[PDB]
């Protein structure tokens, strides 16, 4: 599924996104933008042999298992196609696990690189929240 932009602002607020350790909606909007196109069947190989899955791309070395990246971790306790489906909740669940691991919003590096200091703000406006 490609999310509209005000359609995955309120998915993301009614799963309790807005302010989730204090970072605002248009935080994690602007992310999910940049890391995936907000298209949850977004994958991308990383160097290392693992994979990102989803609007927020999460990766398969630490928080899910796609079966082939040896040796990984399943912090989340999810396949990394459950990251994919049209129902954002197994995003949302890990993101939440991420941002609480002590790097905050730094652990994605397109959030760090192009939201970061910026005016988030701009990306709910004009959405019915």
């Amino acid at each position: 599924k490609v999310f509209g932009r005000c359609e995955l602002a309120a998915a993301m607020k009614r799963h309790g996104l807005d302010n989730y350790r204090g970072y605002s909606l248009g935080n994690w909007v602007c992310a999910a933008k940049f890391e995936s196109n907000f298209n949850t069947q977004a994958t991308n190989r990383n160097t290392d042999g693992s994979t990102d899955y989803g609007i927020l791309q999460i990766n398969s070395r630490w928080w899910c298992n796609d079966g082939r990246t040896p040796g990984s971790r399943n912090l989340c306790n999810i396949p990394c196609s459950a990251l994919l489906s049209s129902d954002i909740t197994a995003s949302v669940n890990c993101a939440k696990k991420i941002v609480s691991d002590g790097n905050g919003m730094n652990a994605w590096v397109a959030w760090r690189n192009r939201c970061k200091g910026t005016d988030v703000q701009a990306w709910i406006r004009g959405c019915r929240l």
